[PDB]
């Protein structure tokens, strides 16, 4: 087992090992490769020959001999990449749209912000742009909130409250629907009846906390943060966001026992919390490997949750765009005003863009165009086919 | 390729025949007329040479049965669940038959049955697979992959829209630029209907039209009922309203006769077919544009492509939103009480009991639909590596 | 009695100081209630003075009226100085060049007793259109009754987008005045029989509602519609899946009576008496004669007051508070109740589909004169009140 | 004059004759001919007669001549009484029972009043005719439709707080009156807007019962998260003139509809509404016709709710409707109304009320599409 995977690649020099093993898309700092990472190191303190090699990579010996038979759902990633960075600089010639500045925080980013980062269900990465610059998910948040709601609650309990339509163009100014409730969770008076089921009993900051450690697990450990500044100002600006929550207490759309300004508190809080491109991308593929985080194999999300998720981001994800991208793209994505677009394929990969300037819908602009030329040239969409894809590509082979 | 094969089971015919079967081939399968032709001649056993002398011209197609290399390989479990879903709907007599013209009105309330058919050309059927029903708004999805396959997505959306109007709105005819919402509701299937063959006329339209469906379901049943027709053109006001509010708004091509589509319209609504030629016909959409059980290529993935999309978001009617909720998966409901369902990559299906519900969609049947998508993993948005509690037929 | 009016108007009266003295009045000789007057006048030129006697002999058949005419108690007695205000509107209206035709600008008055006064293209015929649609109302409802029509019709303005709707929530169409409504109200009138003896019956009715002035018929606009009837003919079909129209009706049948009866021609003046009938409680001012019920009068200028003007009514309602219907042939049927009726036509249609001389006239109108719905007669202010 | 009233004398057959005429001795009019009597006191001949309505004898003419609007006034409230012990017996509705008043103030000053006419209850929603008079008066009609439409609605458009314009739809509407409230003595506080409104209200209503209940304005504190959703939208939309304070427009909204009238008072104030401006009992000039003729227009197409339409057609009279029971009724050129019983319909209008309007038409011509001369069986009571 480990043997077999030494005469894959005299002796071997630890150099040659750290090139094959980054090539596959995997890094280095995985979790799944600590041990293997730390024993390679320690033996540096003590270039190696066969049963070294057997003692170093021996200790996740699965991961790293399924890694160098290509049995990942990429095999050739170093193409992949050439493809995806290809797309990045088309994408990148589109200098138009506005960046918005309804809000002094999310007027400070330059409109030449670009950056586009995947993750894996198999654990690779890829990344180009301005991958490691913070901005806050806004409404990419929405998904992930009712992927929790979920989780705890049943599909059935949390749509007690909410809807699973897309209103359409009209319709959509409207609070509710026919019978007192949301027509979806993402839709600003959906995401909020959302954010009061979770943690009913305990106090705000528990359940941030609550929240927010979910976000840690999603995303393999990487960068979830809290922006003070924007949440001060989203808290001082929403005036329509308190219309909302007047009308939902009016029409008791609430669970019975709600602080209805409490969850208001609460639901700008969420939407200041900070992400990278990265961190971001490994919650997409924590959504695209049915609820298991790739960079840890931990299991964060139900499937029930999971499907339901997709599902919505699929019909009312994208603002009313929606209809035109679940036509052309196919696949369930979110929105958010700092230009940020979630997307994920499923058994696939994950994935975060991002560009500061929105158009007339509040879509990143670079980032709709991109997503656009993703599925031109891959047979990604919803409704493609696996055998007849004439004139596409697939990378999974 | 053949020797092998061989080895694999002197030979009695009839146990070779078994084996086919164990598949869930039919012996009728069109890819194996060499075989079954060849067979037939040298007519009980067969050794080594007269095998490879039968089997030779379908040994690709015969190999991949044989070797468990089908999309559901084990075939007869998969049909032992099928069978248990029908026998739970068959207990749901709820609903009421379609009355407001007699030919809907004569059905028995009691008939249904549901046929599957892989992609692999792999078949299965119970109930009342075998009485001829129309299509009547199961056929909005093929002229619109036929109209898509012709003409491209450009110039057929220059008439219609890619999009769900909603709830309400949809009692419009048309949105906010004067364009039908989408072409699986009435007044945006009349506007592809008048772009399909528009140079020659009704006779030669429908013949067109007859070709393609043909071409869908491996030249399996496709007949058409003059008795629905008057009546539906008799009985269509409402169809008549749209027509001359599409003619108001210039909706319609440059010199079209929009009465003369309403009849071409009321024609292609009468095609009837089995539960058996529509399952193909459904088949062929989860293929790419392959029929499975002949493998000629009939449309392009890209009218496919779009097709599966609008029966996701606008094929149920009302009931599309809560449809793509829990079952995520492709399907269209016509007045007779028929569900075209696709399952990409897998297989389709065709669901028919003519008792409609509220929404008007078949009773047993989306009872049916459901209990597919919480038996297996289906749904269009469940994972093949991490599906819980699910059966993954594929394996 | 005669005695008293012979030297209202010195031992004798020359003929023709008569006749400029009650032309004064706005009275017209050819008046149905002045016939035998100027008839035995005439026959008296035959044997140019009058005296007590065969004056008396001329006016007592109609000296009641005269009376009121010469009492000045007439509705707007100091006529002549009100048509001088009429005619300063007028010229107003003139001035503004704008507008879309689908050049010519009259407008001509008539009051609850029979007073005229004309200026402009009075007398050049025009396609009623849409401004029939009160007039078939009311016809159904002396005719019929109000629970029966409203049974299929609604009494309700409907909203800048419903607009664009058929039916109202109750499969009904929203009110007589629009095309849906309008074509259900013309299934009502004259049931049994056919569009020969319909359209006859109706042209009856008009001829008596303007005093057997000009009514006439169009067959060039007739044929016109017959092809452009496309969106009358959606209408139509979507009025049958809903089982709108009473039973045993042809709403092809129905169609072609409806393209007939907007192809009805009037003149400013045939068409002022028309509407002043209505402004006179269902008698006509120049004959006296019963031609609608209150009952009809009345609830047609309600849904003229919140329905007529097409979307512009609310605007309208604001501004102007007069019921009236607008037609695409550029005339529009206004009425002042217990005061007068009128027509105004120029050709030229606004953005909203009215014409655009007379919204102008008719907001120049209330702006000087108290007409006004809820204008108040005690204090108004600096309007004038032509009432004196 | 004097001397043609004598022949035309005890005091009590001088103050029983003017009863008649629908005029009461405490008309503010009738003041100094009503002092005069208080000091012959502790029979009158020509000299004390014409010492006593020395100073008012234009108006008292007018009284002893049917001069006014309705010159037969107790043969008019025969069949008002006869309206109201109609209306009386019916008993269906929802009150947000017992109680039921009517009563009438024409624009001559002449009154009548039967049932709980006495009875305190709230305008609510009635005050909205009222608060916009006010500012068209105040500001111009210009000015005021800028903020907000002056069109009707329809079933579910009015389910929107806003046109495609962005305005309010019109000022009967709660997010119209919001607006309004907010246009009215902008440069002064909310303690100072009340009391200016206070005092327009008390000359509409000649000096009669206007006043405010603290208990029903804490219970419209409570309750309004439907008036905090629109003020908080027409915030967003930036529908407020600018420097506005809109949590506290809500308060000053909130307090309008907890102000206190009564039938009678209410009766004047609607007559205010019926004589072009002028207050029938005082003769005094409030609001200008602008304003008036405005509000009785959209009192008209905007009063009644959904009900408009059909209470449009059938009764053809503007009106307006509240909470606790009450019907502005304001009949043009003849007089100012208000109806008042607690239990109302789905619509949420008095059931006894809007009994009484259909009726009160149905037998008085006081329809607005009425003829004057040719009325079918209806009464006129100007004859
Ligand atoms: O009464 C009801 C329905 C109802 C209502 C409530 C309850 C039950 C039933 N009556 C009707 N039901 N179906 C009807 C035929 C369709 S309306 C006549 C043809 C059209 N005119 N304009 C259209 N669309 C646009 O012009 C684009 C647009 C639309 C909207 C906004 C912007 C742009 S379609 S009428
Ligand atoms: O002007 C415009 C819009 C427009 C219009 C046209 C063009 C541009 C913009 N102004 C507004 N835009 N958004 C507004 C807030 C939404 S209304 C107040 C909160 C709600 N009240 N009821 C709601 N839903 C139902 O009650 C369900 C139902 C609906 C319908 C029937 C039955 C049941 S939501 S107002």
């Amino acid at each position: 087992l480990e043997d077999l995977l030494f005469y894959t690649i005299e002796k071997i020099p630890v150099h040659k090992f750290i090139t094959a093993l980054k090539s596959t898309g995997l890094r280095t700092s995985d979790p799944r490769l600590k041990e293997c990472m730390d024993m390679l190191r320690l033996t540096l303190q003590t270039m190696l020959d066969k049963d070294l090699f057997k003692k170093c990579v021996q200790s996740n010996i699965v991961l790293l001999t399924q890694a160098f038979r290509r049995k990942f759902v990429i095999p050739d990633f170093m193409s992949f990449t050439s493809h995806i960075d290809e797309l990045y600089e088309s994408a990148k010639k589109q200098s138009g749209g506005k960046v918005a500045d309804y809000i002094p925080q999310l007027a400070k980013f330059s409109p030449d912000l670009w950056g586009v980062s995947v993750c894996t269900v198999d654990g690779q990465r890829h990344s180009i742009g301005d991958t490691k610059v913070p901005f806050c998910l806004q409404s990419c948040v929405k998904p992930l909130k009712y992927a929790i709601a979920v989780n705890d609650l049943g599909t059935e309990y949390v749509h007690r409250y909410v809807g699973k339509e897309p209103s359409g163009l009209r319709f959509n100014k409207l609070f509710l629907n026919e019978d007192d409730k949301p027509h979806n969770p993402m839709v600003n008076a959906g995401a909020i009846v959302v954010t009061s089921l979770i943690k009913q009993g305990v106090n705000n900051a528990e359940k941030f906390d609550y929240v927010m450690q979910f976000l840690n697990k999603m995303a393999g450990n990487e960068y979830v943060g809290f922006s003070n500044a924007t949440f001060q100002s989203e808290r001082e600006s929403g005036d329509r966001n308190f219309a909302i929550g007047y009308y939902l207490k009016e029409k008791k759309c609430f669970p019975e026992g709600t602080d209805m300004v409490g969850i208001l508190d609460f639901y700008f809080q969420l939407c200041s919390i900070e992400v990278t491109c990265e961190s971001a991308s490994v919650m997409a593929a924590t959504l695209a490997n049915g609820g298991f985080c790739p960079i840890t194999g931990e299991r964060v999300l139900s499937p029930e949750a999971v499907r339901n998720t997709l599902s919505l981001m699929h019909s009312c994800g994208m603002y009313d765009f929606s209809g035109q991208f679940a036509f052309h793209v196919g696949l369930p994505a979110k929105s958010g005003v700092a230009g940020g677009i979630l997307l994920v394929v499923p058994n696939v990969m994950g994935m975060m863009c991002w560009s500061p300037p929105l158009d007339k819908m509040g879509n990143s602009v670079k980032g709709i165009h991109f997503c656009h030329d993703l599925v031109s040239l891959c047979n990604f969409h919803n409704y493609d086919n696996l055998r007849h894809f004439a004139k596409k590509l697939d990378p999974r082979r």
